[PDB]
């Protein structure tokens, strides 16, 4: 019911039970409070507007789905698809004060990997690591998630931008289904928890779903303000970050970009959109070339716009350098 908080679990590995139980990284801060893990989340006129782009690094996100302070945002892929290597890209390139991983259900073998690369991180110094792989109980389960909140929300009251990373949302929710056998909606009260306070600093928090052959996920898509999607398709297709930009959304787009970008996104957008059709009509083998013009004016972009939307995971593009890249696709 309460855990570790405070500096001196930057570069530190929390188990279940809030207790330290391997390093990262050292520091010369040994900060260490302890507060509620549950807490109550902030009562809107404490919460400011989402206003201020969370910079990713990641040229499509920054371009076309732009991430706010505070904003809560989930990450829906169907494992591989690349899940643990887009938030490690929104780790490496981002520029948050503080990163809170949350490593829920994960096997064992898998929180090791995450370890083992943030020995490695540029960031080591400025994360936290909160586990609770598959042999724990579904209570330590839980506990993790609300665990690896309140270290982030005590980083925040101190006025620093947080980024919480809990992966994943659906082996909490079946941690808390198991649970409920003692005798279900815990999980909206946790995920208002992140915000921008007007009196401190902001949390945005990225949430993982693993998708693949649900019915309620379409309900935590109605409580979050944005939402990526990982294709599976793009990603079979050879192209990293395998993100459906045409089937992601971020709810506070307008309200974090000016104009000029968002001339640019839409144009960009529908740009995308006629390469689909685009697309379809060669796998039906009705396009010649010479025929339409305007036909041809798109697939001479294809290749563009391919390049654009790729990224290598050890490359971060500044807004500068997104806005630029994304002008010269257009013209």
């Amino acid at each position: 019911l309460h855990t570790q908080v405070g500096r001196g679990l930057l570069g530190a590995v929390v188990n279940p039970l809030g207790e330290v139980t391997d390093k990262f990284a050292v520091t010369d801060n040994s900060e260490i409070l302890y507060r509620p893990v549950d807490n109550a989340p902030p009562l809107y006129s404490e919460r400011a507007a989402i206003e201020k782009p969370f910079l990713t690094g990641i040229k499509v996100i920054d371009s076309l789905l732009t991430c706010g302070e505070g904003q809560r945002m989930g990450i829906f892929a169907s494992a591989g698809c690349g899940k643990t290597f887009l938030m490690n890209m929104l780790i490496e390139h981002s520029g948050a004060d503080i990163y809170v991983i949350g490593l829920i259900g994960e096997r064992g073998r898998e929180v090791t990997e995450t370890v083992d690369y943030l020995k490695n991180s540029e960031k080591k110094s400025r994360c936290v690591l909160v586990y609770a792989t598959s042999d724990y109980s579904s209570v330590d389960r839980c506990n993790a998630a609300y665990i690896a909140t309140a270290i982030a929300e005590f980083f925040r009251t101190e006025g620093h931008k947080v980024a919480l990373f809990i992966d994943s949302l659906t082996r909490y929710a079946r941690a808390l289904r198991d649970v409920a056998l003692a005798a279900f909606d815990s999980l909206p009260r946790l995920l208002r928890r992140p915000g921008k306070l007007k009196a401190g600093g902001s949390i945005t928090a990225f949430y993982t779903v693993l998708l693949e052959d649900d019915p309620l996920a379409e309900e935590v898509r109605s409580i979050l303000d944005g939402h990526i999607y990982l294709s599976r398709n793009l990603a079979q297709k050879g192209q990293f970050p395998a993100i459906d930009s045409l089937k992601s959304i971020s709810r506070v787009f307008t309200q974090v970009v000016d104009e000029k970008h968002r001339i640019m996104a839409a144009a960009f957008r529908e740009l995308l959109s006629e390469i689909e059709e685009l697309r379809t009509i060669i796998d039906f083998g009705e396009y010649k070339p010479g025929e339409n013009a305007s036909q041809d004016k798109i697939y001479n972009k294809i290749s563009v716009v391919e390049s654009f939307l790729k990224q290598d995971y050890r490359l971060g593009f500044t807004y500068e350098q997104t806005m630029e890249l994304i002008g010269e696709t257009i013209r």
